[PDB]
């Protein structure tokens, strides 16, 4: 009954149990534990830097958004930007990652102009970096947030560079992010300006 | 209708509109194979062959013994061999693999186990191509520590699993022994060895 906005997007998604494949349009999915993923990262961090670790979830996010977008935008053209533009966060709570909630959307492919301020509730990043990191003195949300900039950045023709303002890993009560275009943000690895960037932000 | 995997099926509960997947209690994500394909890249030249191939057979086992974990309870009313079968099947339902069996027969009393499965449509099998191409040796190394996670813990013992053929090296599928440690010819701290076992072959 209630999912009148994503059930073109669900209609793609095909599991075929007997065969071991999950599809969307022509790509494999893989359904894994989210303790897994925090496994990795604590792995990750112990071969390599927090930095080297951080890297590859952002650079990871950026490729299965920018994925997504491939995808997402080959269909739905009927629609307005906005509309169009919505899968992504959809794509995010259909993949079971995070729960998207709009504050504020205005964009314009033609114009260059985006502004994206979003809620993101029950992270699943922030849960597992807790359980294996304990509480953060920086966020958390990786993944979620590469995937946002590779998503966004793929629909509109140019980078769009998002924060994240607030971190359940930091305590705070749900988590906040910010999306703009590169050079709005006042003052390809585009993972090295995400992660540049949230440094000269205190 | 059809099947003999739905006591697993009706544990997942997609909730999409609060971003959510479960798996009993535990939490689920549906993932892109990119994520491994980087994984896999990333570490091929930082690391080295040897030790990106441990690195995923090591997280292949913390898989694989989670889901023993998860489905160990539940199917008391079947024989050992039926009950087993959850990996195998947990495996498809995840979209990682399909298994055939060749061969299975197990107990736990007498510590007897013997495996012989095919593996069709190994997503491992398939993102080794996509970014090294042709391999000289098997290459699904993830689904080979899932194995040897799960059997290893249903078995309260050391099973070690061997892939004999593999799409990675052009053989049309891929294909699997498993036996205990001893009948081959030669908590945490055992997991490092077990997984340590299951890669010199
Ligand atoms: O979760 C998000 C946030 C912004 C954009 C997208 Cl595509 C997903
Ligand atoms: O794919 C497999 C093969 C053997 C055991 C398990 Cl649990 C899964
Ligand atoms: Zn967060
Ligand atoms: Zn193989």
């Amino acid at each position: 009954e209630q999912n009148k906005d994503i059930q073109d997007l669900l209609d793609k998604i095909v599991f075929d149990a007997q065969h071991g494949q999950i599809w969307f349009d022509e790509n494999r999915m893989l359904l894994m534990h989210t303790s897994i993923l925090g496994f990795l990262r604590k792995d990750l961090y112990q071969m390599l830097g927090l930095e080297r670790t951080k890297r590859f979830f952002i650079r990871c996010g950026y490729q299965a958004g920018m994925r997504d977008a491939e995808v997402t935008s080959k269909l739905r053209p009927n629609l307005n930007e906005a509309e169009a533009f919505m899968a992504g966060p959809q794509m995010h709570g259909i993949r079971g990652m995070v729960q998207v909630e709009v504050n504020e959307l205005h964009l314009s492919h033609d114009l260059k102009q985006f502004y994206a301020d979003f809620n993101w509730l029950n992270s699943f990043e922030a849960e597992v970096h807790l359980s294996e990191f304990g509480a953060s003195d920086q966020p958390a949300c990786w993944m979620l947030l590469g995937y946002a900039c590779g998503y966004s950045s793929f629909v509109m023709g140019q980078t769009i560079i998002y924060q994240e303002t607030h971190c359940v890993a930091q305590g705070d009560e749900h988590c906040r992010i910010i999306g703009k275009p590169l050079s709005e943000w006042e003052n390809d690895a585009v993972s090295d300006e995400i992660i540049a960037l949230q440094a000269e932000l205190n």
